[PDB]
DNA sequence: TTGCTGGAAAAATAG
DNA sequence: AACTATTTTTCCAGC
């Protein structure tokens, strides 16, 4: 049986569920890095899947493989690849084997666990979207591709010689790591240009502006060269909410003839930094 | 040393 | 070719 075919969850007096699906956020991990462990559920634990219906004592092997977020065409998705954990905390055994170019990991589902298991061995591997994307004949795009579902199937074999293909898919989950958490960001500038003198105040509106949050100005080279850092006077005095009066700084060069284009940010701790904002300043 | 990550800087890209 | 604005990969540091 091939891995795109639209098996399904139930088929009579079977149906395979997932018990606890997992968190909606996992950052994958690259093979040019560690680990990232294994795929987490919301609670705590992990996500759990059960085969209902199994009267039969025999073990059950449960497949995993990463696939497509879309439900209309589950597939297995070109730049992910599920990630067998090993080790002390992983209560699960388990073995992997590919199947076309993916990689699919098989789980035991055992008649006395009530064929129900813990995947709490399967982390996620992302593949280089250049390196996929040159392989002939795929067309699906990598870039921006990063949601993606854990897929879970079993093949139960009926004594009457043929066999009932199940399969469950959870939901989706997001494996690029979200960078920015408490972070604050400009939205709005109020001047963008000034003389090389400064002295003039620029009203910044934007969000996660705290009492203790930090204006720079900074100028680089075309090869990205820090030639020039100065901290600008943030009236903190007073000020409304998510906004910030800041005193522009005199350019360290009050002779240049020509504009200069330059950057600057807000910070709030040693590494709570915005986006660069753009800014100029022109000769007197 | 294994994982295992959080946080990021460095490297790539789309327009 | 070079820019910017965004994304993706690689690195680094702390267990």
């Amino acid at each position: 049986v091939p891995l795109e075919w639209p098996l399904s969850s139930q088929s009579g007096s079977y149906e395979l569920r997932i018990e606890v699906q997992p968190k909606p956020h996992h950052r994958a991990h690259y093979e040019t890095e560690g680990s990232r462990g294994a795929v987490k559920a919301p609670t705590g634990g992990h996500p759990v899947v059960q085969l209902h219906g199994y009267m039969e004592n025999k073990p059950l092997g449960l497949q995993i493989f990463i696939g497509t977020a879309d439900e209309r065409i589950l597939k297995p998705h070109a730049f992910y690849q599920v990630h067998r954990i090993t080790g002390k905390t992983v209560t699960t055994t388990s073995y992997e084997k590919i199947v076309g170019n993916t990689k699919v990991l098989e789980i035991p589902l055992e008649p006395k666990n009530n064929m129900r298991a813990t995947i709490d061995c399967a982390g996620i591997l992302k593949l280089r979207n250049a390196d996929i994307e040159l392989r002939k004949g795929e067309t699906d795009i990598g870039r921006k591709n990063t949601r993606v579902r854990l897929v879970f199937r079993v093949h139960i074999p009926e004594s009457s010689g043929r066999i009932v293909s199940l399969q469950t898919a959870s939901n989706p989950i997001e494996c690029s790591q979200r960078s920015a958490h408490e972070l604050p960001m400009v939205e709005r500038q109020d001047t963008d240009s000034c003389l090389v003198y400064g002295g003039q105040q620029m009203i910044l509106t934007g969000q996660n502006f705290t009492s203790e949050s930090k204006v720079v100005f900074t100028e680089k080279t075309t090869d990205g060269q820090q030639i020039w850092e100065m901290e600008a006077t943030v009236d903190k005095d007073k000020s409304q909410p998510n906004m910030l009066f800041v005193e522009i700084p005199e350019y360290r060069n009050k002779h240049i003839r020509t504009p200069v284009k330059v950057n600057f940010y807000v910070i709030n701790g040693k590494r709570k930094r915005s986006q660069p904002q753009h800014f100029t300043y022109h000769p007197v």
